[PDB]
């Protein structure tokens, strides 16, 4: 319960509720010292949420100490303080999220050209998080966690480092939102920064088609929707996976296949080529003839996405090399 007009610490005047989370709530507030509006993320007064939010504060302050071009795709933490036994994180105000943007297209998607602008900003963010001394895994990339800087413009920033961890500081095996969950996490394997790049691949297809690429209703369904597009994962990965046998069965000759329950397209037959409509006027044919939606434009996009959706986290494309892809050229 926070009321409009409520004044905190002779500094902040609470205006309105921006959003609610598992973590607590985010409110619009006026800062009298800086003379500007800010977003205040108010964590619930329960050990679990406080402790995870203390990790979010540490990771944001760690990024803020690195002044470089690439850090300006991450929402700015201005400060944090403790009030009425709630940890409170003060951020810059951003605009609406990319799910809202998709809802506003009635889930028909934005252009290849706006998708490219989002791709390039998000690839730069991931390059920043991969800075050795940072090595931050977001762990929850999805459209909802990508906000416009300004409702008139196509600049974006990532929010919500509530799930985030540094490489080698993993807490939970079960992480990421199901639609954006990487194969290595579905398979219960130790995960690295490559799980964010998997999420990003999923996100960019969704931004252009308007619908999630892999909309599993549970982990079994999720892996089955991935297999439809990408085929059976390579044996070398499945051999090292604790949860391989949640989804696949090993045969003595001809190593792995799907476990079948009661009655999906055959492995690797739901081609990304058709989902994108590379040769058939884009998703549902709705970009037929539009500029920036040529077959050559489409093939570049398909190639970058399939590199982002490599099953092998060690060969999956990394941010620097994604930024050099032809999809971003001239
Ligand atoms: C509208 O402005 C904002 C700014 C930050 C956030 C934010 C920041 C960090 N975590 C979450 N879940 C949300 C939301 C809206
Ligand atoms: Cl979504
Ligand atoms: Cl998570």
């Amino acid at each position: 319960i926070v009321k409009n007009g409520e004044k905190w610490m002779d500094r902040y005047e609470i205006d309105s509720l921006i959003g609610k989370g598992s973590f607590g709530q985010v409110v619009k507030a006026y800062d009298r010292v800086e003379q500007e509006w800010v977003a205040i993320k108010i964590i619930k007064n329960k050990k679990a949420f406080l402790n995870q939010a203390q990790i979010e504060v540490r990771l944001l302050e760690l990024m803020n100490k690195h002044d470089t071009e690439m850090k300006y795709y991450i929402v700015h933490l201005k400060r944090h303080f403790m009030f009425r036994n709630h940890l409170c994180l003060v951020f810059e105000m951003l605009s609406y999220n990319l799910y809202d943007l998709l809802r506003n297209t009635n889930f028909r998607g934005v252009s290849l050209n706006l998708t490219r602008k989002f791709a390039q900003q998000m690839c730069t963010a991931l390059l920043f998080l991969a800075t050795p001394e940072l090595s931050i895994i977001h762990c929850d990339l999805k459209p909802e966690n990508i906000l416009l800087c300004n409702p008139k413009r196509s600049a974006i920033k990532i929010v919500d480092f509530g799930s985030s961890c540094q490489l080698g500081q993993r807490i939970y095996q079960y992480i990421q939102s199901r639609f954006y969950r990487s194969p290595e996490v579905l398979l219960g394997m130790p995960y690295d920064l490559a799980i964010d790049m998997w999420s990003l691949g999923c996100i960019l297809v969704e931004m252009h088609t308007g619908e999630p690429l892999f909309s599993g209703a549970n982990e079994v369904d999720q892996m089955n929707k991935i297999v439809e597009v990408l085929g059976i994962p390579p044996a070398h990965i499945l051999d090292q996976a604790p949860k391989a046998r949640k989804f696949f069965e090993k045969l003595p000759d001809g190593t792995w296949n799907l476990k079948k329950t009661k009655d999906y397209k055959p492995p690797g037959t739901r081609k990304l080529h058709n989902i994108l409509g590379v040769e058939t006027g884009g998703p549902g044919g709705r970009r037929a003839g539009e500029s920036g939606h040529t077959v050559a434009d489409y093939l570049k996009f398909k190639d970058l996405i399939l590199r982002m959706l490599d099953y092998d986290p060690k060969t999956r494309i990394q941010p620097y090399y994604a930024l050099q892809h032809s999809f971003f050229k001239k």
